């Protein structure tokens, strides 16, 4: 543990990049049992406007939803030697930034792998929270559930018609949802 490669793997808890428009945030996020957990408590995710920052946090004891993690313990004593190495993989990027006017610009302006990770960390984000927004949004019944399954799945030909005002007044709430479930530290 430290400066081992594949540390993260190891200690199977993922650091993460979230960019919004205004900032890039990280922070940590696992899967127990399918379900993700985050670095936070509450229900609310702990973000950290740099890698060291979230670094000097994993140094001082806290109670959070991952300190009784079993593998928590080699992060923590990683960070108190100065071994921790906070890096994101590719896959664990998520960009929230700009959706919200590519969808206003209906769903050939919207890109697909972006859009793929950013419904991850969405979902991810309701699911930790218990929180129901993303999951009710995204239904295909619901003007944004159909613009986002439509970008999604390029064997689609049922295309949603403009203007997309409604998908884009979901959009924002659900960015206000995320919002309210980010702690800055
Ligand atoms: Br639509
Ligand atoms: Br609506
Ligand atoms: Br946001």
């Amino acid at each position: 543990l430290g400066g081992d490669r594949d540390f993260w793997l190891q200690v199977g808890i993922d650091p993460i990049q979230i960019m919004t428009g205004t900032a890039t945030f990280y922070t940590l996020r696992c899967y127990l049992d399918d379900r993700p957990i985050f670095l936070g408590r509450n229900g609310r995710i702990s973000v950290f406007g740099s890698e060291r920052a979230l670094a000097r946090y994993l140094a001082d004891e806290h109670d959070h939803d991952l300190s009784d993690l079993s593998t928590y313990d080699d992060i923590r004593t990683a960070a108190t030697d100065g071994s921790l190495a906070v890096a994101v993989t590719d896959d664990n990027v998520y960009v929230l930034s700009g959706l919200v006017d590519d969808f206003a610009d209906g769903p050939d302006a919207v890109d697909r792998e972006q859009l793929d990770l950013a419904v991850e960390l969405l979902r991810d984000i309701g699911d930790y929270s218990e929180d129901s927004a993303v999951d009710k949004a995204l239904e295909t019944t619901r003007p944004l559930g159909q613009l986002v399954a439509y970008v999604l799945d390029p064997h689609s030909v049922g295309k949603p018609t403009a203007p997309y005002a409604a998908a884009v007044r979901e959009w924002e709430k659900l960015e206000r949802f995320v919002e309210s479930r980010l702690r800055r530290e």
